[PDB]
């Protein structure tokens, strides 16, 4: 009995825990999505040439 | 008896464990991937050359 719920502890904090990192990684992506679509192609252009 | 419910922590165990690692292979795939259609082909082509 103490396997199974640790079985629901384990399920239960392992699934919050891959949304908390999807939901991040969201934020991160669109912010750095967000930031190619404003500085543009043509700073990130001057940065490297 | 003991060697069974063994078996039970183990399949279970690494079940979860399988699918955590691949939930967060996922979703570090998907930011990747994010990423390269954000910044665009261009823009690691200006890290590149």
């Amino acid at each position: 009995k103490v396997r199974e719920m640790e079985l629901i502890y384990a399920r239960a904090q392992l699934e919050l825990e891959v949304s908390k990192a999807q939901q991040l990684a969201n934020v991160e992506a669109k912010k750095f999505k967000e930031m190619t679509e404003a500085l543009g192609p043509g700073t990130i252009r001057d940065l490297a040439v």
